[PDB]
């Protein structure tokens, strides 16, 4: 709730929504002669360039899963995603965003995000979405995002990237004192604790 | 271009695309028996608002407008935006983003919103856009908007705010040292030349 209140961006892929499960359910729907990457094989963030690896012409095909219609509006909430960012939002002094990068091809996407954050947080939190391919120009206290390289226009960005694992970084030495949390049953009042006065 | 280079938040509505201009043709056209609001006569920054002012109903029928299927895509640029925009990007040390707000009925105005850039800005510049309702959490060293107000979560932004002028706004006197960006014809190098080391 509002106040400066704590500011927390909240990444929704591979944080608050399953893209690598929903990504291996359609593809495996659609491509049933394929060879697939079950989610514990998962190596690097980039989904298409495994599948690259693993049989020619397969990035192609794993492109055109996440371009479909309803692949982002249809995509499950990670467990305890929804409970967390809801309690979160309600907390005295903490102001919580959704920090979105959309892909490029823009025809679903953006809207099915709105679309998805109306469905599970209802009209009020479409206020505290945020779509942009830099988030290291949006300022805050905390980013908790999957991906372990994030950067852009911003060298030096005010948020501590905590890092949200998923199977594909799960494996990943970070420099300290670089974080993670590790799904949202893990202990993030703590970590937004030891960023208030 | 990139470098920290300059980062300029330039707004679409009002700056970039003429918000104005576009609702009171398609007002007309749809409401052609009703009463309207020429451009020079437009006070304050909500359009329903003033319509509403003018006769009952007039509010409903202005929401009406711009919740329509094509209105932000069929938005004109305004004169020299394009052109001023696309020779703000590439000057060297100078960051560009387009900070713009969508309205909350999300179903056509995002998606038309990146559709417009990529049509008079092409592709590349889909990766400039900055989507949210709050645009004092995103850090910058200006940022052109026709909005008056300006604020949201955060009580000291980074960015100075250069108002762009539009009827609504063009009779308000300013807080010094508060600033205008009359039109795209006025001069903006300047105004970026003085935040600059
Ligand atoms: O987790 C992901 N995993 C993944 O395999 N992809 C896919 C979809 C498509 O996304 C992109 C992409 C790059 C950067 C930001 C957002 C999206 P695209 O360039 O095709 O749009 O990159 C190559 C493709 O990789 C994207 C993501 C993006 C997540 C957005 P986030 O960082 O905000 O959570
Ligand atoms: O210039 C405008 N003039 C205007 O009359 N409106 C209308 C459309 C609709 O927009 C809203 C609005 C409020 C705040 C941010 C963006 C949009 P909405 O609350 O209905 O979505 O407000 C009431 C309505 O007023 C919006 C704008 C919004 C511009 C977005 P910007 O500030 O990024 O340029
Ligand atoms: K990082
Ligand atoms: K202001
Ligand atoms: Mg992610
Ligand atoms: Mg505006």
């Amino acid at each position: 709730s509002n106040a400066r209140a704590l500011r927390v961006l909240v990444d929704m892929d591979g944080v608050l929504a399953d893209f690598e499960g929903g990504f291996l359910r359609k593809f495996r729907a659609r491509f049933p002669d394929q060879p697939f990457i079950a989610l514990e094989d998962r190596r690097g963030f980039w989904v298409s360039e495994q599948y690259g690896r693993l049989r020619p012409g397969l990035s192609e095909k794993a492109i055109s899963i996440w371009e479909s219609k309803n692949f982002f509006f249809e995509l499950e909430p990670l467990p305890g995603a929804v409970e967390a960012v809801k309690e979160m939002a309600s907390l005295q002094n903490t102001d919580v965003f959704i920090c979105t990068s959309p892909i490029k091809m823009f025809k679903y996407c953006p809207y099915e995000k709105y679309a998805w954050v109306e469905k599970y947080f209802g009209p009020d939190f479409l206020e505290q979405i945020v779509l942009t391919r830099d988030k290291t120009v949006v300022s805050a206290d905390l980013l908790i995002d999957d991906r372990p390289d994030i950067t852009g226009a911003e060298p030096t960005p005010s948020w501590e990237h905590v890092l949200f694992t998923a199977c594909h970084n799960q494996h990943l030495q970070l420099q300290p004192p670089r974080r993670r949390l590790h799904s949202w049953a893990d202990d993030w009042k703590a970590i937004l604790d030891s960023k208030r006065p």
